[PDB]
């Protein structure tokens, strides 16, 4: 019973107002965690917390563009204050997406994706390291993507930033193991989110369907539990078999 | 949340369930509400296990089977079908065999043994279980592979090769049987505590060598493999198929 | 040292299994083209004698004997004959001979399984064991296994075939690490679909051909010399720091999405 | 014919960071097979000495000073190469890179921005600028120099390895999107190689030694030859077995 619980744990989830992030918030709360989340949109963030606070859920938030270093430093300080410098769980879920042929990418496109997909997760880990160490039971989960192992038209820079994230998972896993912190990455296939609302792909999925947000969030919760205590440095695809055909 | 993280009402077969990882898997599955069938080659051991599991009112049945034998695998599948009335939700291929020798030392008998017990047993049991898994409407196959199928550990050549074969077979199974709502995945453990016996002396120098290469600096416990096997069989793993997941404390990526 | 030395197989000896057609025949000719003395085999005496007669008329140094590499006694014999011809020194072992059965998983019999394991995996494993003294005595050894790119993806009908080739990919890593001390390197080449006599029935099957070719970014199947060139390169002194790798020769097939 | 497939006669090539280490070996390897090479470096003095060395050995090497971490210098570099080679480039070798060895905690914003610019955005933007001449050559070959540590965790390598992992993924996207233009793209992932950039690591190499620059340059040249015509999208480690040694 204790191996499969997150009771007494504190968690930060970037980009919890919609999509996968929102499902991760609810899954973690469902298992006993206290969650701090963020978004760039005050109104929806605000709405999201009212809902959760109606429902018994200890969720806290503030507006953060995790594409801003200054903002990131800001988020980390507030998180540290709320949780008194102890954090069990960091989920780097917030990201960005640009779909263009390689010829079409601009300098702004490139810096945009690198900042929100790679530099964001990296610096937040740096910022959260003291608090994760203080937890004595740290878990970092990055939301990667399955296209970091295959070539999908238009995904070049986006997949490259996600492939950098997968490697960073390895380095975090080994460097911070001595602080009892585990790091893993979840690589989703196509998931129905507000991000993706914005036949060819599904024809390539053996299950013949796109993913649901809870099919990703459930593994995010699992990787944070005591039952996952020997799983670290892994990249796990949640794609209905999409990458292997 | 409660429906997607439960195995209530499911049926499972776990090969080699008397000790170690296999034993932890059986009890993890029962813990989440499955009815479990298990086997072993040692009858005496198996009976004791069976007699015990009752008294903690766990729903576990079993029979003696050497999974390296084709005819014994067939008889196992028929008894499992009879016990579960032709409906199997879960197949855990955990039984295997280990021999460690320099490449030059392996004989024809070694090669035959390792391939039969590690690769053919899992392949043939998948074929035999396919009708039951399909009749269940929601199937989950988990192979217990090994993280040494991605790196070279001294003495592991044929053993690791059979596990690399299992990892590939996982992908073929995931794609071919998805249409039957069957998922197939592989768990690749690293160094896991070996259950002791009254008569075998464990090589502690070999154990220390592998544990020294784990970032975590410790050996894994059987429950740390069993937990992921149960999760992979839950409704909550519905979009996870064809994967090989290392449970090794960072062993394979530790440079 | 020099570029000309590092890109040459002058003075080497090599064994290529299954050299009478397809990829194996292209490898025999590629290795001869760079100066190697080659030994080869197949199961068919008439075809092998014909190849050997052609290679003499080309003044290529190729020797051969009949060998079914799925048989343990035949492999032992082959290794004794090779060691006699090359005076116990072998620079290069190319495990090219293989076999193929295409069925749904439910369809495979015990004989199908045994056939594929013996010719794709046990043949290579045992021939590496038998060749080890000669590879070490050459002072510079190179083992190349011909695997398959479908040991990383699921192709319908390929379950046992791909699994035996995945076993080869792992064995490559063990051989690379255990025998580095003997100055032997081991690598695997993993082709996508290649035009060979082995695939001729596939190529005639126009629906099966378009299905596979639609998945290759290059829009075509490969040719035997596109595999053989890399087999030759992996055996040269220029490949001195390349060991334990699995290299796909597949026109982008496996990473295409 | 064999002799035709194993050869780079008449090809044109750009190799970034050709004044030392692997890049220097790649320049000489490519010239050795008949290529005409354009290369570059941030250091004018050493670029001069290299160009003068190669001039005195009658190699066809041209060079200009360029910092590939700067967007504008990349565009200037691309236009000079198009002019020298009359708009046709057979070969692009993205070798120039940077290294910063620190624990994850120590990396600064400049360090991160530094490594991404020189290891990732450098190659990516240069690929776009080189695309018309590579297409115009009718036979294009892009080779990135990545690193074998993009598959394992080596202490101090966290950001460096991540940029090389991004390179490895970018190779796959390039290989698939530009196969239609008869351009192939592959990555070489060296282990420890004896260079000016460079017992704990050697004890983990099965061969028990670091590599030589020509042991990387050999493969770079092979991947540009017609013999490599069906090889694209691959990441090939040149590491003496280091990544697989357990
Ligand atoms: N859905 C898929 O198919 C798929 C596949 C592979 C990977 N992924 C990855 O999964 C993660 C989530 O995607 P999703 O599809 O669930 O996205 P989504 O539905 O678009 O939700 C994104 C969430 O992130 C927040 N967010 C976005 N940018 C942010 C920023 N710069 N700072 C702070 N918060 C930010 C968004 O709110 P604001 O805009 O209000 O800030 C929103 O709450 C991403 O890393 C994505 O790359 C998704
Ligand atoms: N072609 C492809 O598309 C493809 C793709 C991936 C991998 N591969 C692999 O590449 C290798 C060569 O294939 P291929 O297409 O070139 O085959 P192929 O055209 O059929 O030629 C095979 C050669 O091997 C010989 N051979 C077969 N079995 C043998 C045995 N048991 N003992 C001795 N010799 C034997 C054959 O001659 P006899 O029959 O007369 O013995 C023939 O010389 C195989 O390992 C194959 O699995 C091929
Ligand atoms: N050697 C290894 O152990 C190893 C291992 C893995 C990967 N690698 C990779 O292999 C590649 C070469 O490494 P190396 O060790 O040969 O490095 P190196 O010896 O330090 O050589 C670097 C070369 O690149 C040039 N260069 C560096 N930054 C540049 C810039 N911004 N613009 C233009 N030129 C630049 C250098 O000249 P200036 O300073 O004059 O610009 C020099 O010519 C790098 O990508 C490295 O990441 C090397
Ligand atoms: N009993 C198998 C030996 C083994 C040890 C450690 C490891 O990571 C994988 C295999
Ligand atoms: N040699 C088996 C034939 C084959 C192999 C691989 C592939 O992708 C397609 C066909």
């Amino acid at each position: 019973e204790k191996r499969w619980s997150l009771e007494g744990t504190t968690a930060l989830v970037t980009g919890g107002t919609k999509g996968i992030g929102h499902a991760i918030v609810e899954e973690l709360v469902g298992f006993g965690a206290r969650v701090y989340t963020c978004s760039r949109n005050e109104a929806e963030l605000r709405k999201c917390l009212q809902e959760w606070e109606n429902l018994k859920y200890d969720v806290t938030g503030s507006v953060c563009d995790v594409s801003s270093r200054t903002e990131r430093e800001k988020l980390a300080e507030e998180v540290s204050s709320v949780f008194n410098g102890k954090l069990n769980i960091l989920i780097n879920n917030a990201g960005g997406y640009v779909n263009k042929p390689i010829d079409g990418f601009t300098a702004e496109d490139f810096s945009f994706l690198v900042a929100v997909n790679l530099e964001s997760a990296f610096h937040l880990c740096q910022l959260a390291h003291p608090m994760l160490k203080a937890s004595g039971t740290g878990s970092i989960v990055h939301i990667s993507s399955c296209c970091a192992q295959i070539a999908i038209p238009g995904h070049s820079i986006y997949s490259s930033t996600k492939g950098a994230i997968n490697q960073l998972t390895r380095n975090l896993a080994c460097e911070w193991a001595k602080d009892n912190i585990r790091t893993n990455s979840i690589a989703p296939g196509a998931i129905r989110t507000p991000g993706t609302e914005s036949d060819r792909e599904v024809s390539r999925v053996p299950f013949g369907r796109i993913g649901e947000p809870e099919e990703v969030a459930s593994l995010a919760a699992f990787l944070c539990m005591p039952s996952a205590s020997y799983i670290t440095g892994q990249v796990i695809c949640v794609d209905g078999g999409r990458t292997i055909n």
